[PDB]
């Protein structure tokens, strides 16, 4: 029922890059989803205490959220675009694992994921 520490957003010994694909993930993908009317539940780690979800972190062992992703991108945490794409996919998957078809939060995830997929379809080739 307690909250875990949040995912890491800083690790000085992790090697870093800022590729054109990572810049697209910040400037296009994250910006698009962040501004959406359904972004709000996803803009920070799930607070299982305030939301009264005592089983959330019993079920979800790889938590992820756009607050974490935003910090990772803005603070250049990644080496490649795949790492960041995986974080978005983990975020959506967790929502579908914990919740049920047709739940409001699932409908919200589905809307954001559609936009995610439309943007990642036009990920630029790496330069
Ligand atoms: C993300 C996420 N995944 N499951 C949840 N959330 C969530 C997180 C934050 C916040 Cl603040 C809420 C939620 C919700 C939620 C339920 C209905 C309408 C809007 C949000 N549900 N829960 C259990």
């Amino acid at each position: 029922s307690m909250n875990p520490p949040p995912p890491e957003t800083s690790n000085p010994n992790k090697p870093k890059r800022q590729t054109n694909q990572l810049q697209y993930l910040l400037r296009v993908v994250l910006k698009t989803l962040w501004k959406h009317q359904f972004a709000w539940p996803f803009q920070q780690p799930v607070d299982a205490v305030k939301l009264n979800l005592p089983d959330y972190y019993k079920i979800i062992k790889t938590p992820m959220d756009m607050g974490t992703i935003k910090k990772r991108l803005e603070n250049n945490y990644y080496w490649n675009a795949q790492e960041c794409i995986q974080d978005f996919n983990t975020m959506f998957t967790n929502c579908y694992i914990y919740n049920k078809p047709g739940d409001d939060i699932v409908l919200m995830a589905e809307a954001l994921e559609k936009l995610f997929l439309q943007k990642i379809n036009e990920l630029p080739t790496e330069e």
